[PDB]
This record gives C-alpha cells, sequence and structure tokens, in this order.
C-alpha cells in the first residue's frame, strides 16, 4: 500500500479558467496562466499576476498573433533578465514582459519544420529550455492536440536560441523536470505522457542532446487523465500533478511507484511550483479552476532562475 497524507490546502484565488502555469519571477511576484479564456468562442488565453496578500489578479498579457489568440499553457522565470518563457498550445514559445510585451519565438524549428504548439517547460541549470508541445501546428494551423494520436513532440530552445526537436511520437506529453547534479549539470530528463500513465526518463549527454528512452515511472489510476505538471523538492523527489486522481504523486530520487501520494480537495491538480526558499508548493487545478497552496516536508529544488 503506498502511504497517502492529506495536508491542509488553502485558496488563493478561483475564476481562472483552465489555472494552470505557476511561476514566481526574480522578485518573488507570483503569476499563473487561463489558457481557456475566450472571445467570441476564440482563443484568448491570459497571463495574470496574483498579489498573494490579497488574491487581486491582473491580467499582464493577452497574447496574439496576426489576430490567433493564445492558449498559454505554462511557465519558467528567465534568470538574467525578469523574463517569463511561456509555452503556449496556439503560438509555441513566448517570451513576455512584465509590462505585457511579449515575442513569439519559433514558428519553424531548427529544422525547417512547423513548431508544434507547446504546454510545459522547465529551464535546466545552464539556460537551456526544454518543452512538452503536445499540440499540433502552431497558429495559422487549425488547433489540434495528441490526445489520442502520438504526434505529441520535445524541444529544447538552446542558448543559442535554435529551437530543436529532440523526440516525437508522444501521446499528450506533459509536465517535464531537469534532473542536476550536485556539481550542477544536468543529466537526466523526465517527461510525463499523460493518458499512457507514465513517466519518460532520458540521459542528458548536452544541450538539446537526449538518448536513453526508457519508462521510469508508473503514475496511478484509470481515471481520465494522468500525470500533468510535475517539479522536483530539494531532495529531488519528483512531485505529480495526477490530474484526474485527486492526487499529486510523489517519487524518489530513483524512479518507479510513487513513494507516498498527497491527497488534494479537488480532482484535477494541472501543474505545482514552490515558492522560492519555503516548502510552499502553489496547484493549479481545474475542478474549480482555481489555485491553492500547501505545504511540504522540504524546500522546493531551486529553479534556474534562482542560480546566479
Amino acid at each position: 500500500e503506498i502511504p497517502v497524507i492529506e495536508p491542509l490546502f488553502t485558496k488563493v484565488t478561483e475564476d481562472i479558467p483552465g489555472a494552470a502555469g505557476p511561476v514566481f519571477d526574480k522578485n518573488g511576484d507570483f503569476y499563473i496562466v487561463a489558457p481557456y479564456v475566450e472571445v467570441n468562442g476564440k482563443p484568448a488565453g491570459e497571463i495574470l499576476r496574483i498579489d498573494l496578500k490579497t488574491g487581486k489578479k491582473t491580467v499582464i498579457c493577452k497574447p496574439e498573433v496576426n489576430g490567433y489568440g493564445g492558449i498559454p499553457a505554462g511557465c519558467q522565470c528567465d534568470r538574467d533578465a525578469n523574463q517569463l518563457f511561456v509555452a503556449d498550445m496556439r503560438l509555441g514559445l513566448l517570451v513576455v514582459q512584465t509590462d505585457g510585451t511579449f515575442e513569439e519565438i519559433a514558428k519553424k524549428d531548427s529544422e525547417g519544420r512547423r513548431m508544434q504548439g507547446c504546454a510545459y517547460c522547465a529551464f535546466d541549470y545552464e539556460g537551456n529550455l526544454w518543452i512538452t508541445a503536445p499540440a499540433g501546428e502552431v497558429a495559422p494551423a487549425d488547433f489540434t492536440i495528441s490526445l489520442q494520436e502520438k504526434f505529441g513532440s520535445i524541444y529544447c530552445f538552446t542558448t543559442d536560441g535554435q529551437m530543436i526537436q529532440v523526440d516525437t511520437a508522444f501521446q499528450f506529453p506533459a509536465g517535464i523536470a531537469v534532473r542536476h547534479m550536485n556539481d550542477g549539470r544536468p543529466y537526466q530528463l523526465i517527461v510525463a505522457e499523460q493518458p499512457t500513465k507514465k513517466l519518460w526518463s532520458y540521459d542528458i549527454k548536452g544541450p538539446a542532446k537526449i538518448e536513453n528512452k526508457k519508462v521510469w515511472g508508473h503514475i496511478p489510476g484509470t481515471h481520465k487523465g494522468g500525470a500533468a505538471g510535475m517539479d522536483f523538492d530539494e531532495d529531488n523527489n519528483l512531485l505529480v500533478a495526477n490530474w484526474g486522481s485527486s492526487h499529486i504523486e510523489v517519487f524518489g530520487p530513483d524512479g518507479g511507484q510513487p513513494k507516498m501520494r498527497i491527497r488534494c480537495p479537488f480532482e484535477k491538480p494541472s501543474a505545482l511550483h514552490f515558492k522560492p526558499q519555503t516548502k510552499t508548493i502553489f496547484v493549479t487545478e481545474h475542478e474549480n479552476n482555481a489555485v491553492w497552496k500547501f505545504e511540504w516536508q522540504r524546500n522546493g529544488k531551486k529553479q534556474y532562475c534562482e542560480t546566479l
């Protein structure tokens, strides 16, 4: 039997359609994304800042390219400048300034293929951004998602500006995380494949160089859904939102089966992110389309933006 804890979750804010992409920037401000905001039934997703002292929401960015609305879905903060890297299911990769300006980084990848819409991303400590792309081609192409068919891809957006496709044929690739050596070198990539209830691992040999794809962990449950967002704590345990299961799974450093589960007071956790230098985990969820927080046993693994 896998042990289960039921910590107290505190609701932070709600009314966030498709709440996802929790992230802290270099100044400790907190942001989330609302991928399912629509205008006239078309995509009009938003990036929002939340004042954690009051829960008040402020729309930061409503991205659109040549009239095609974005579906922002996952975020990382940069290290050398206070800007958000945002995976967008319609626009691919965005770099979003706090003043609301933004740039769409890649309409094509390094090999001249149309870019795919993206969902989650993770910076390694060298500044390369690893990205899951469960959508089909980016706008202006018609919107498609790899829920049933295996056309989701993985990318590495390198420090040279190359948008390198590093693998393909995933069925809705979701959360992504990078494991680092004590000396700081990245060496393992973990990638969720949501409906298959699998976590995959790769050896990282260098920037945009992964090999030795293997099943690394197993996500419990037969509910619709599976692994969504994930992040490491400071002991390199991987905490994984299990959308549809009412739990966050905890894997030890060597993977396999969860060593512990965390019961949530909602069915559809979608993403999680630690507040820097605390044990506090912020969790987005799609039952109530809301953001919550709870206290974990130890601090989070430092994000790239927290390194020097």
